[PDB]
Order: structure tokens, then sequence, then C-alpha cells
């Protein structure tokens, strides 16, 4: 009921008892675990009241006023809107703690220890798909910053009805496109290929290349989704070049910015909020390891092997895990003398320790997933290997939803 | 009750019911997750007969004669005998059996794809230190084989009254030493310094060098441990070089062949055998990896960086990354320029996914703990990181057991 996890590296332990308050399931049972399954899987106003009262038993709990009179007749208040509405609306404060908390409490995220510089911009009186495009282009803006990136969400109207549900139908608000050939293959981004074909089906004219940034797909209200191309100069980009292999170059790739999530759900006090794109920016790995190596995505560990000239008949040379390394020096290297934000697996893991001891010390502790803190590259060799984590569900949070073109109602 | 695991890179989706036969617990609860804590936690009469009913079923499931006849009169035969002695007595047959499904169920075992080809050798008539002694060297020499390993084990009495084990109190039969220095820095392993000194406090002479072979702690049915020094010749060693870096050789750097196991305990049917030292072969990054650069083990990042003249100043620059590449290049060329056997970490990562697509065919499932399956570097580029995998605990089964040194009554 007070577990401990342990630093297998420098004998530190600490000690959780945030676990308790924890409140949602994991899908690991006493004969089972399932922590490495991937995707972790209309509410009635009886529910909403209990999600409501503990969210704002927390809040006010934060800022030392835990059942004064401000808490309970915002209790009450909360109370009377449910009944009267069957939901209710959070104040800008309110918004802006659950918000933070959510970041705060997401397990799988190795950059938290930024959870509480967070820009939170209110797009709860949006009511459009252009508003929302307009909403979307400040939030690029004001996160990108010159290459100087800055954390930010953006909170469009929550769920009410479920049939009028606010989405951005992106997976990111910058992605690059991806097309299938006549021989099958695929260019640009294959991660991408079917929300591409959405998005031609609906008109988009496509500029058959690679690195082709996506179109905004935009759905407002429950109405049918609109087609919006970000003002390229908010699209932020790094040529990618080795700081030795000159061919790096001629190489030719290219990444953007900012990473900038658009398709979770955003859960505070039982209120859902079906599109908040989130934004911070990039650990290199998820580049220069995943999107560029994964043999699903860019795949090009063939190509940069065959430049550096390397044994690639014997598996057991580590040709791969030679042009992996380099691949990665290079999308650092280009990212830093951009002067565009970036953080190495190193850094970022590192940051990450000294974030968990200060949750275990001024919270009790720190919900974390290993299999998605330690980075796709060189595992032991970054602190976070060597650390237990535990992993539970703490609430507001960040959730998956399923893409809104299996659920929605087509005109 | 019949869950599902995907891999997100090949869309295979395989079906486990597997693990419905799963008895013991995982650690794991339906509120946290706990698939990344290190250490996953006299047995009576009462207890000892269902779990020998359910190893006699399994095991008389297995040859095509379920329930037959031989079945039941040897149900009869050791439900008397556990009447009698309150314990029991496995056949060899059944003793190999389980033996080798205690491997095939070892979820954090990688290679486990060999897990049928496994070479028994019965130790349960042994009775002293010198005995096992002489099993164990015999072990060595058979599983070594002149570099072309074979797996083995080898199985001493099983526990009786919990005063009397049998117990091997090396980690591994082969290992290097550990030495502190006046400045407080390790000579050779800085793992076995504490069990270094356990075997000085008991007569060794140590050689204080970096790869020294420590002798064999044994101790007999309860009795104080006594110091034995495998044969030199028995012990086959690779000096590590690199097949580009000739100052490589100057490094110095040796490891021994034979990865053999000795601390856990061997659960089969109910019955404890505390001392069953078991032997494969190196999965490459076991000594590239973690012994070569954990902080904690013998740390060549430092040295090798040094001597590869890199950029040592940033952590971004990715100078560990690379270091670890090149040490894991030179482990697999130098153990293969030598017929030794080892296997690098996508041979057998690659090799884990067919022997998974085997047992949840010919089996229902196959429990796997992925935070130990991925490799320790270069985890995405491998394809394991990219499978869901089910852990649950099936008997037979290899369990920790604590350190003998605290547990045994002195003389
Ligand atoms: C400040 C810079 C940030 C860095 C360096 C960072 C880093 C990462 C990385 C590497 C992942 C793993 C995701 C993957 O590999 O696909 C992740 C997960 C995640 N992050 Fe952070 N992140 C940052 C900011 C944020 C912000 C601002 C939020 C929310 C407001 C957030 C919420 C999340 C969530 C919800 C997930 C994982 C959910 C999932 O896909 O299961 N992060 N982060
Ligand atoms: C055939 C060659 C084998 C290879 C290549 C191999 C590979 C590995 C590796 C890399 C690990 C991770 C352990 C670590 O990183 O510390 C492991 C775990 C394990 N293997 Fe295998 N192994 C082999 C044979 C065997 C045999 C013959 C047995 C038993 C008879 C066995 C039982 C286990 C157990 C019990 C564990 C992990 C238990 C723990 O420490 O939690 N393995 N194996
Ligand atoms: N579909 C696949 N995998 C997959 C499936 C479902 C989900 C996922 C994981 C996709 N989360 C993307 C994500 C979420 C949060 C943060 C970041 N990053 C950031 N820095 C960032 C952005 C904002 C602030 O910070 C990236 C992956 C697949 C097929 C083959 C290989 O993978
Ligand atoms: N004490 C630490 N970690 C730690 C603690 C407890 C347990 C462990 C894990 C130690 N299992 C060793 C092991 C078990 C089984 C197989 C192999 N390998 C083989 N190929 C092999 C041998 C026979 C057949 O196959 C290696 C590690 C520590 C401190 C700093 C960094 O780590
Ligand atoms: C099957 C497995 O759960 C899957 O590959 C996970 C593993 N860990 C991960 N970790 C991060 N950060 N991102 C990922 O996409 C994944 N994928
Ligand atoms: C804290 C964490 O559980 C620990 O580092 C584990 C992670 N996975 C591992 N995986 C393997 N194969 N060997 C290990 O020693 C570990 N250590
Ligand atoms: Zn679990």
């Amino acid at each position: 009921r007070f577990l401990k996890v342990k630093n297998w590296e420098t004998d530190v332990v600490l000690t959780d008892t945030l676990h308790l308050k924890s409140t949602l399931e994991t899908g690991c049972t006493e004969h089972i675990c399932m922590g490495s399954i991937m995707l972790p899987s209309v509410a009635t106003k009886d529910q909403l009241f209990p999600l409501a009262k503990e969210f704002l038993d927390q809040y006010y709990s934060s800022i030392k006023r835990f059942g004064s009179k401000a808490h309970m007749d915002r209790l009450e208040e909360v109370n009377k809107e449910i009944e009267s509405t069957s939901t209710y609306q959070l104040k800008d404060t309110e918004l802006i703690y659950g918000a933070k908390h959510a970041w705060r409490n997401a397990s799988r995220c190795v950059g938290r220890i930024q959870w509480s510089k967070l820009q939170v911009f209110d797009a709860r009186d949006c009511t459009t798909a252009h508003g929302m495009f307009n909403y979307i282009c400040n939030h690029v803006k004001y996160a990108t910053n010159k290459g100087n990136l800055r954390s930010a969400i953006t909170i469009f109207p929550q769920r009410t009805d479920g049939k009028h549900d606010f989405r951005v139908w992106n997976s990111q608000l910058i992605r690059y496109a991806g097309y299938k050939q006549p021989d099958g293959s695929t260019l640009g981004d294959p991660a991408n290929v079917q929300f591409t074909e959405i998005c031609i089906q609906q008109g988009w004219k496509a500029p058959r290349g690679r690195f082709d940034v996506l179109p905004l797909l935009l759905q407002a209200n429950g109405n049918d989704p609109e087609l919006f191309q970000i003002p390229p100069e908010l699209v932020l980009e790094v040529p990618i070049r080795h700081p030795k292999f000159d061919w790096f170059k001629d190489l030719g790739l290219k990444w953007y910015g900012l990473p900038a999530v658009s398709n979770m759900l955003l859960e505070i006090g039982g209120l859902e909020f079906s599109a908040c794109p989130f934004s911070g920016w990039y650990m290199g790995t998820e580049i220069g390891v995943r999107d560029y190596c994964d043999n699903s995505r860019y795949n090009i560990l063939e190509e940069v092997a065959k430049k550096m000239d390397l044994d690639m008949r014997k598996t057991s040379s580590l040709w791969k895990d030679q042009a992996l390394v380099e691949i990665n020096i290079a999308v650092l290297y280009s990212f830093q003398s951009d002067k565009v934000t970036i953080v190495d697996h190193h850094s970022a893991t590192e940051s990450f320790i000294k974030h968990m001891e200060n949750e275990y010390r001024c919270r009790g502790g720190c919900p974390a997933d290993w299999v998605w803190i330690v980075p796709p590259m060189s595992g032991s060799i970054t602190p976070v290997f060597h650390q237990e984590m535990l992993n539970y569900r703490l609430t507001p949070s960040f959730e998956y939803q399923p893409d809104p073109w299996n659920t929605h109602v087509w005109k």
C-alpha cells in the first residue's frame, strides 16, 4: 500500500503513495500483465458529479484553499449546473489546472519536467471549422516562436451530446503525406497513406512528393470536416545534414520543428474535450530512429548504410546499429544549428529521473510507463533503463479516441 | 478470456489462450502495473499434491497418454509417496520434461526457440560439495564443446526440510572477480565485489587483476560451503578485438564463452531444486552493452570514445551511442572468429518472433516480458520492439531465490 521503486544503477529508492489516489484501471490483473499492449482498453449526469467533485477537491487542495468557503460554493455551484444542464463548464483557472495536470499524469511522456510551463489557449468559444483553423494557426505560430519552441495546447468545445463533437482529423497538425505507387511502394510517409487519401477524397490536390505538408481536416460541432492549408510560412522545417558526411545533404531529408498531437482526448473533471491539439518539441529519437528507420515508416537504414559503405550481407555486422547512430547525430546537429528546439535521449532521460525525484517528494509519486519512457535506441546507456517505474492512471488525463472517419455520420 | 496480441510492424495478430492455464501471480493489479520492477515478489504436504497432480496431468497430456492406466497409476503412486514421506521423487523422464518446460515458460528469455534442445544432467545422487564440483566441471566441459556451445542444466538434490539445501553461491559458474581500491574505485567486475570478498574471507588467494575467474563456492546438503577452482583448461575465453581499430586489441578486454546461471531455483511439480545451474550462450549485447558499458559494471564508454577521438564534451553528440555500436561489433566479431557460439540481437530477436508464432499455434500462447525481451541497444530496429507480449507465470518455472549468505545458519 506504500510501494517502493528502485534505480539499479544508483541504488536510489523512492516511495510511492500517489498510486493510492489512482482511479481508472490499467488492463493488468493479478494473473496477466499487459504493459506492452499499445492501446490500453455519452456520459450520464449521475456519473458526472463525483468526477466533478473529485477534480474540484484537488484543484482547491492545490491553491491552498481546500474546503474553504470558495470551494464549497463552487462545489454547490457545479452541483446546481449539473442538475440544470446535466453537464457543466470549467472556469478559465480550472481549465489551465486540468490541462497542465493531464500532461503531468501522462505516464508515457518523458518530457514532463516541463509540465507546469504550458500555455493554454481557450477555444471553447469556437463554433466553425474556419475558427478552428484560425485558432490552430495562432497555436502553431505561438508554439514555434522562431524555433525557440514553447509548449501549448488549444482546447475546443467539450463533447456534449456526442453527435456534435469538435475533432481535428489529422493525427498531428503538421504531418508529411503518403502516396502508394503502381508497384505498391510508398512515397512520402507510409504512416499517413490512408489519411492522405481521405484529404484527396475531399478535394486536396496533392503535390505528390515526399515531404508534402498535409492540409488540416477540421470538424466543428459535428459537421462534416473541411480542408484548410496552414500558411507555409508558419511551417518551420529543418533540413537534415551531417557534421561529417557531406553526402548526407544529398540524402535530402527534412523534418518539421513542431510536434503537435491533435487526435487525443483531454478529460477534465468528467468533461471530454475531443479536440485538444498539444505541442512541445521533439526528443531526437522520435525522428532519427522511429520516423526515419521504422520499417513501415521512411526506412532509410538501407540507403544510409549504402552511402557509408558497410557490410550489408551479415546481420551480425551491426551495420543497422551503425547507420542509426549517424542518422540521429545528424538530426540533432541539424536542429541545433538552426536554433530549433530539440532534446537528445540522454539529456531528456536524465531530466525525467530528476523530474521523478521531484514528484515522489512534493507529490508522493509519478506514474511512469517504462515500455514508453525508455528511448528506442541505446536503452541501457540512458538512466531510465535502470529505473523501476510504477504505472497507474490518474486524472485529469489524455486518452486515445477512435479516428472520426469510423465514428462519424456522414452527409 | 481469449486475448489478442499485435505486431505493429507487420500487422500480424496472434490469439492467446495459454494464459488461462496460468497459476501464479504477476505483481500487477487492475490499478497498478509493476512490469518494470526487477524482482517479482518449507512447503507442507497439503499443498504438494495439487502441484504434483497438475504437473503429472500435463506431462501425460504431452506424451499422448493423458488419463490412461499409466497416468492414473503414477498419479496414485505419487499420491501414496506424498502420504508416506510428505514429499516425493521425479522419474528421470519427468525431470527432463519439467526442466525443459521451466525454460519454455521463462518469459524474460529471448532464446527460447531452443527450449527442447536441452541436455539434462541428473545430479540428484550428489551428497558432497566435492561431488558438486565434479558434476559442475562435467557440465562446463560438455556445454562448452570446444566453442560449439550446447545448452545444459545440472540438477542437484531437491529441497527437503529447508535446512539441508544444496546451493551454488556463485551467481554464475564463470564470473570475473571484483576488488575495490584504496581510492574507492573498483578493479575487475564491480558487480561481484561482495562475493569476491566472501571467497577471500573463506581462503581464496586473489590474483588481484581484472579478468580473474572466481572459484566455485559450493554448499552441499546444508553444510558450510567450500572453495574449488575450475580447471583453467575448461574455462574458454575470447579476447576482444575489432575488425578495424587495431588499438581495440590494446584495450585488452576478454569475456568467457559460457553463460551459466547458478543462483536460481527450479520448480517442478511443487518440488524445489535450489541448485540448478543452467547454461546456453550469449546474445552479444549482454557483454557488449551491459557487462562492458553499464556505469556500475566495466564502464568502457569513456575509454573507447577516447581512442575513437570523439566529441566528449556535448551529451548530444551521441558519442556514447557511437562507441557502444563499435564495442558490440567487436564482441560479435571476436566470438565468431574463434568459432565460439554467440548470437546478435537482430538474429536472436527475429528467432523469438518466429518462436512466438510456433507457441501461439501449437501451444496457444507464449508468456513474454517485453521489458526484458527487447535488447538494451537499438530497440526499435529489432522486431521485438513492435510486438505486443502478454506476460503471465506458468509452471514448471525458474524463480529467484535469496543469496545463501543471508539465509544460512553458519558454523
Ligand atoms: C516539452 C517537450 C515534450 C517532449 C520532449 C515530449 C516527449 C515525448 C515522447 C518522446 C513521447 C513518446 C511518444 C512516442 O514516442 O510516440 C511522449 C508522449 C506523450 N506526451 Fe510528451 N513531450 C513533450 C510535451 C508534451 C506536452 C506539452 C503534452 C500535453 C499537453 C504531452 C503529452 C504526452 C502524451 C499524452 C504522450 C503519450 C500518449 C500516447 O501516445 O500514448 N507531451 N512525449
Ligand atoms: C540458448 C541460448 C540462450 C540465449 C541466447 C539466452 C538469452 C537470454 C537473455 C539475453 C536473457 C536476459 C537476461 C539478462 O539480460 O540478464 C535471458 C534470460 C533468461 N533465460 Fe535465456 N538464453 C539462453 C538459454 C537459456 C537456458 C538454457 C535456460 C534454462 C534452462 C534459460 C533460462 C532463462 C532465464 C530463467 C532467464 C531470466 C530470468 C531472470 O533473470 O529474471 N535460458 N536469456
Ligand atoms: N502505428 C504505429 N504505432 C503507433 C500506434 C498508435 C500510437 C502510436 C504513438 C503515437 N504518439 C504520438 C505522440 C504523442 C505524444 C507526443 C509525441 N511526441 C512529441 N514530442 C510531442 C507532441 C506534442 C508534445 O510532444 C508523439 C504509435 C506503428 C506501426 C508501425 C510502427 O508503429
Ligand atoms: N544488479 C543489477 N541488475 C540485476 C539484478 C538482478 C538480476 C539481474 C539479471 C541477471 N540475470 C542473469 C542471466 C539470467 C539468465 C540468462 C542469462 N544470460 C544468458 N545468456 C544465459 C545464461 C544461461 C543461459 O543463457 C543471464 C540483473 C544491476 C545493477 C546495475 C545494473 O544492473
Ligand atoms: C508493441 C509495443 O507496445 C510498441 O512497440 C510500443 C513500445 N514502446 C513505445 N514507446 C514509445 N515511446 N513509442 C512507441 O510507439 C512505442 N511503441
Ligand atoms: C528497472 C528495470 O526493470 C531493469 O533495468 C531491467 C529492465 N530490463 C532488463 N532486461 C534484461 N534483459 N536484463 C536486465 O537486467 C534488465 N533490467
Ligand atoms: Zn502489468
